[PDB]
């Protein structure tokens, strides 16, 4: 059994000269692939003795398995103990991707036609999951991992869902999952992000960011992610008032000294005018109003790239329990990977 820190990494003999790199969800190491002559990313899973990991770990393996897009990080290999009673952990291997563009924000000056490569990509990888059913509802920069050409793959769906919108309704200040900075307003509000527009808005916070190198809504806490929206966006008008039945919301809304919409043009002057246009079209409020994927990719901004017979969706959509029953669903789901 090989040793990184004191700790098993059970990946042998395919993967061989291990280098530690962090503690993301379990720990990660990149190794060396001896089948494929590439060096790839390792992640050690332990779910077993929580079901909630169980379900997470689940979904993830289910929908990486069944998805295939040049966008969308890809399972190459899955390591496990050939029984139940001795599986302990699992490995995911993946493709080694030198960064992410969290990690490239830190440091990079993104140019506009990088900014617009990145966007386009982000787009098409989204139509994809979209297109098949699925929410993917944690986009950020750390989950867009890039390569050296700076090709990028959306990742981690640990809170991914199979998207819901009849039952997307919730009460006001409802708690919620996914990264604070990247929520839509109505999270906040009336929504339980199980419909599509929950993943616009996020790729429109990461649009900002590649503009500024800086997030936008930087919220300190729940609610001051909104107050951090509706100072740059404005007051809501009553027309999407009027779409919030929840009275605690509205009220809570209407509570608010009045805030004029901050021109994008201002908080981003050297932006390019499309892109900003762009931008407009997923940071709106409500969320009926909010662009579509699709329409993002037909968008001015993105005219270089937009080729809609390239832009693949999903053969085979996502149509619609204890711990113990998914240990087995999770071994079963991980059995084509086992020499055979």
């Amino acid at each position: 059994p090989e040793m990184v820190r004191g700790q098993v990494f059970d990946v042998g003999p395919r993967y061989t000269n291990l280098s530690y790199i962090g503690e993301g969800a379990g720990m990660v190491c990149s190794a060396y692939d001896n089948v494929n002559k590439v060096r790839v990313a390792i992640k050690k899973i332990s779910p077993f003795e929580h079901q909630t990991y169980c379900q997470r770990t689940l979904r993830e393996i289910k929908i990486l398995l069944r998805f295939r897009h040049e966008n969308i990080i890809g399972i190459n290999d899955i390591i496990r103990a050939p029984t139940i009673e001795q599986m302990k952990d699992v490995y995911i291997v993946q493709d080694l991707m030198e960064t992410d563009l969290y990690k490239l924000l830190k440091t990079q000056h993104l140019s506009n036609d990088h900014i617009c490569y990145f966007l386009y990509q982000i787009l098409r990888g989204l139509k994809y999951i979209h297109s098949a059913n699925v929410l993917h509802r944690d986009l950020k920069p750390s989950n867009l991992l890039l390569n050296t050409t700076c090709d990028l793959k959306i990742c981690d769906f640990g809170l991914a869902r199979v998207a819901d919108p009849d039952h997307d309704h919730t009460g006001f200040l409802t708690e919620y999952v996914a990264t604070r900075w990247y929520r839509a307003p109505e999270i906040m509000l009336n929504s339980k992000g199980y419909t599509k527009s929950i993943d616009i808005w996020s790729v429109g916070c990461i649009l900002a960011e590649m503009l500024s190198n800086r997030p936008i809504f930087p919220g300190k806490h729940y609610l001051d992610q909104l107050n951090h929206i509706l100072g740059i966006l404005g007051s809501p008008s009553q027309e999407d008032l009027n779409c919030i039945i929840n009275l605690k919301a509205r009220n809570y809304l209407l509570s608010l000294p009045h805030k004029n919409k901050v021109p994008w043009n201002r908080l981003f002057p050297n932006a390019d005018s499309k892109a900003l246009d762009l931008l407009d079209k997923m940071l709106t409020f409500n969320p009926h109003k909010r662009i579509e994927v699709e329409q993002a990719l037909a968008h001015p901004y993105l005219e270089q790239y937009y080729d809609p017979s390239d832009e693949p969706i999903a053969e085979a959509p996502f149509k619609f329990l204890p711990k113990e029953k998914l240990k087995e669903l999770i071994f079963e789901e991980t059995a084509r990977f086992q020499p055979g």
